């Protein structure tokens, strides 16, 4: 086939060229499988700071390889598609921010990992979709401007009790409104299933799920729970993830959800970018410095 040709040369030229591949849980299953390590967006971050190697090609979007580069300022971050964005994190913007910090100057700006690698230089402290829960329980204020995701900010006040003023309008990731009426449904096909869905999803429909949890935490479920059968309300590639680390369970997509800008990354631009080595991942060092510190700011609030 024309793939075994490819998966071949890639194989090829990143053993060559001394890259290693990262590639996000909404990836197609053809370049998760040619990935050195698959995760979510900090894992794949943090599991760089580990490595000898200084090359790494980076399958998502953007701001993930550019919090890749933030906390691995000193290897060659490449990715296929340089247009491979977040439209959610692009909706919030510098100017909205410093508005609500002198609407509200006493409330910490928390800001999803999710996020343009620009607004994470202007936020108190990061988080990702699962330590947000923690994250803003241990900040001291009970007011924190939270954004650019307005579910997992309404989520995360339902969890800590505190006030949560979420910035843009409507934030919200499109790949996740999911129905409600669509758990209905899938219970009765399977009544012994347990649904996932992620925090990202509307009120109604994590209120009707079993467990409520981002993809890093959907992939630790069946450690402790033994069903056979997972519902999963998050993106498609997900499926492939769950199925490949649980073969022995069936994992059944609450609806099909595909994120495009994910979808862009193929294997025919994944060999493009090692065959060239582009396109590279570059930040000014002051948008590095910068950023590092709300996320320095998670890391000691975890720990
Ligand atoms: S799935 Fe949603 S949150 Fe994730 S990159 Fe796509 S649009 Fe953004
Ligand atoms: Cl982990
Ligand atoms: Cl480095």
């Amino acid at each position: 086939h024309h793939h075994h040709h490819m998966v071949d040369e890639i194989l090829k030229l990143k053993k060559e060229k001394g890259y290693i591949i990262l590639a996000h849980n909404y990836q197609i299953p053809e370049l998760q499988d040619i990935a050195d390590f698959v995760g979510d967006s900090l894992q794949l971050a943090r599991k760089a700071m580990e490595l000898s190697e200084k090359k790494i090609l980076f399958l998502g979007v953007d701001f993930m390889a550019e919090l890749v580069k933030i906390l691995n300022p000193d290897k060659k971050v490449i990715v296929p598609d340089r247009s491979a964005t977040c439209p959610m994190a692009n909706r919030l913007t510098p100017e909205i921010i410093r508005e609500y910090r002198e609407k509200f100057p006493d409330a910490p700006v928390v800001l999803y990992v999710n996020s343009t690698s620009e607004c994470k230089t202007l936020a108190d402290v990061i988080c990702t979709a699962a330590n947000a829960v923690e994250v803003v329980k241990k900040l001291d204020s009970s007011v924190v401007i939270f954004g650019p995701d307005r579910n997992l900010g309404e989520y995360v006040a339902e969890k800590t009790g505190k006030k949560v003023i979420t910035i843009p309008e409507n934030g919200h990731c499109p790949v996740h409104q999911f129905n409600a009426e669509s758990i209905d449904a899938v219970r009765k096909k399977y009544p012994d299933a347990k649904v996932i869905v992620h925090p990202e999803c509307p009120k109604p429909v994590r209120d009707k799920a079993d467990y409520v949890g981002s993809t890093g935490q959907m992939e630790k479920i069946p450690e402790r729970d033994p069903s056979r059968i997972f519902v999963i309300g998050t993106e498609i590639g997900m499926i492939h993830k769950l199925k490949k680390k649980f073969p022995d369970r069936e994992f059944v997509p609450l609806e099909m959800a595909v994120c495009v800008n994910m979808k862009k990354n193929t294997l025919e631009n994944t060999l493009h970018a090692l065959q060239t080595e582009s396109f590279e991942v570059i930040l000014p060092k002051e948008v590095i410095e910068k950023a590092k510190k709300p996320i320095l700011r998670m890391f000691e609030l975890m720990g």
